[PDB]
């Protein structure tokens, strides 16, 4: 049996997206919260229709389709998908994932009837990844310098923000943040990091060291 | 079954940290309040992601790892840890504490399924001590 | 009126796209005529820098979402 | 039977190291060339004594010892090392690797007699890695800008050199080179790359595009 | 003579293209050598504003008609 | 047998294009008039050479090629094209449409010999659409 | 059995490229000289790594990939390629041409073992054409 | 003479180390007395910036190679 | 009074340490509170050159004797 | 039975350290003189408290602890230490060396009762080496 999400929670989430934006960690946490139980295509579609504006909604439809297509390629690459079955008669078409299949168009009850739990969780993960892509797309690290009067924690916050909210792979953020701490961060802190008797191999360790030995002023 | 923390409480706590700072006794009291029920690694990780800035979040990840490593050393020093079991097959690895083990990465439901209550309270106490360290360090 | 919408000299492109899609979808056009009109309004409105940016598209853009994505990628940061 | 390396090749390699330096790719290629056949500890030791100065030679002795110690730790962690044997009587001590064991000190003939081919190749790989470490140590990408009068191929050469000869992981060089092409490379080329109707996802493709559409001047 | 044709300081681009194509096609060149010559004369004649406009073409123009279309699109209205 | 168009009509049409322009409805009507009987590639090519200036003629050659390529794509998408035949040996190549095929280059008589009426009407419609495109583009 | 090229010849060729440039006829003659025996992907890759700067090396990798792709298209267009075999099990993938296939990555001995002489000569001709393209492009 | 070697105000550290190790190893000292002398000459020569850099070493450096590596890591880039 | 002791601009560090340890041990503090107080007074008194010298200690100093030894090693000879 | 050192000798040694310094050979000779009979931890501790200033005394406590720890490592590396016994019940802990063990804290008589002569000579040699280290370090 299908139960809709509370319009109160949806209104609160919409106002959160309206004030904080799409990319804030609080907004992503709230979306993860409302993305806890496996949702039917109807639920996610209406949710994104309500919380997102028109242009972000178009972008999100595109991204969701692309991610679902990647999922269906992986599904035809492995007959053991939790959305698939063992025989060929349970193969899952994109009409069944997007809610376009027979007996599902516009009807959430029938949707909940015919859909598999693996189908639901795959749709949900796809929608979450698409939301992440669109949020990263809707709103330069190598141009960030520590100002002459700026403190170091503000500079570190700004730099980590710009590096993590960029187009770099996830495995290339820490080395870039370290090497930007070393070459930016005006020459007093540059020499402070250079003359480190220990080897600092993490942005957190560099931040701790600099905060300990910084010139109080 | 996993239930997320209210984004309203999280928003209020984030604004508290924003105005009062990390070290005020009211902020530590609020953190203790939102640290009442044993949280899953997913919950604490997202909470610190939201309430802390980028650099304090990096520092907190470091400190949390160190404290969890101390906990795991004490656990291998005593087979009667509320996170451990009696046999060797229940020994708790850091992948299970940080939420990196199999069946847990990114999934809070599976996390809540496989985790022990002793595991949860140990993770929670470790995160609280790490928050205290980072707060004492930032200012 | 959708046919009177221009991208202001100082307006960003996402605001212009929002306003245009709003006015086109909330109008008297048939549902099957909104996407071509939105595309052809992106091409002829949207002041000549973005006009030339869309014109010199090595790929063929056949959807408002694709045009928006392309323009957001290659736009002149300012 | 031990055969020494030609002093003519060694003299040419020494002059190469003297003019080009320790870190040039031509120098590393020449070292790889003279590091082709498995060398005895005597050979590599004398080679580094001749081609390297005193201080780089001290650094190289240190690094070679450390790498050989890592090798011996891996050897005691696996009894199937091509330097080891099956029984415990064939376990290889560092005195046998550094040429300090009995019947080997100062005598290359006896050295070649008692040493294993696996021992030789392990010593050789260790010495090569130590040479790489010392070369990287003896002599900043995020500070590289394209000068107002500099051409683009010179800027690209300098940037790729400084990025590949740095402390970044191998999987983080291409994204960094791309994002440095985009943010450095003074605003004419910045706008030229920004308004690319195609998506450029490789430094070579960016270089080709810019060379095609650059402002001839 | 085709190799002596320059775009005057005040002349428009369509007049220059007409004159150049006329002089190149009504000359002693083989038929298979007219298009490359017309292109390379568009690139080296056609005073430096249009020269830089053709140089900084994100797409590769491989036909006199395509070059003419591109220049007519992105030309400096004056 | 090939019969050329009157140079008097062509001169009048050229002066019409010279005074009224390319886009006037009277000019398009006159072009439709002189585009009544199916013309051979030689006829249309010389007609556009005479009535159009050099730069519009280059643009028109480009547009005509593009439209003929679309026609040939539709032809390979349907073996029942009035230019095609039933077997594969009657498939129409662009060398036969542009008049570049064997036995046609520069010779209008041989052109009229080997060409099909469907070929002629397709070439004519393509040339008309290309003229419309260039006229809309020039001004 | 794989034998490496002399570092003396490679050093002389690198200095030739450094003083004369990429496009001089003497440089192309020297490259043709060092391109006489069919080289393994390892050999050509290291050779271009040493003689070319970073940016020309990136350009050359691009051009070499494109030319090898054209070769593989011609190979799937003709089952009688000296790199191909008669059955479908000998069809040559780009991982085998670029040296990325199984048993070849980083190992020149295994490379020389599994590669065909037709494969080697095709790789060599592709690399030579790519060098010509990059030399014509750089200056 | 090894005991007269000083690091010049403008000289780099690797040149000074090369010169010092050369003069110490090509001298009349016993082989077992070269490393301690090289270390104690690194510490007392090698103008006071590097002197303080070696003095404030959280680790104990017991080899000329280790001292050279440490100084090359933490040296003042200039 | 121990909490009023500062290292003078011209005073050496061993004299300051002697005076501070004297005043702290000859005071009303419990015996278990003297070492932490002496350490935290070394860190906050002892004019900013030595303050920064103690701050940038690659090792953790957890005893007044260790702090004194470290400072005496790495002090600015003057 | 414990007999204290003469305060006259201690006063003379303190004035020697005050005028000649810590490193003079006469001072080291005087210390060796007053370090002739094996002293109890109480004796050496009070002696260094009197003759050394506060900061050298802190340094000396550190160095004495380190040297005693090296001694205890050598003792656990050899069960035939003159401070150790044959069985495991005579193993000497650092609380017994520094005078911190049970029945010894603050009482020199009980100290002299329970301590071994090997313990006394090891403590004495450790204290002498620590004094040498601190003297070499202070100036």
């Amino acid at each position: 049996a299908w139960t809709p999400l509370e319009p109160k929670l949806i209104t609160r989430l919409a106002d959160t997206v309206r004030t904080k934006g799409l990319r804030s960690p609080i907004t992503m946490a709230e979306v993860e919260a409302l993305m806890s139980s496996p949702l039917l295509p109807h639920d996610v579609t209406n949710l994104m229709r309500v919380i997102l504006g028109p242009a972000p909604y178009a972008l999100w439809m595109d991204a969701w389709g692309v991610q679902l297509q990647t999922v269906i390629a992986a599904a035809t690459r492995d007959p053991r998908h939790p959305a698939n079955g063992q025989g060929r008669g349970e193969r899952t078409n994109l009409n069944r994932l997007k809610g376009l299949a027979d007996g599902m168009v516009g009807n959430p009850q029938g949707q909940a009837a015919l859909l598999r739990p693996g189908e639901l969780v795959a749709i949900t993960a796809s929608a979450l990844q698409a939301f992440r892509e669109v949020a990263r797309l809707a709103e330069p690290w190598a141009d960030i310098m520590q100002g002459p009067s700026e403190s170091f924690v503000d500079f570190a916050n700004r730099l980590i923000k710009a590096v993590e909210g960029s187009d770099l792979p996830p495995s290339a953020r820490a080395p870039v943040i370290i090497d930007c701490f070393r070459q930016k961060s005006q020459p007093d802190i540059q020499q402070l990091i250079r003359t480190a008797p220990s080897t600092l191999t993490t942005p957190g360790e560099i931040i701790k060291y600099v905060l300990d030995r910084q010139k109080t002023a």
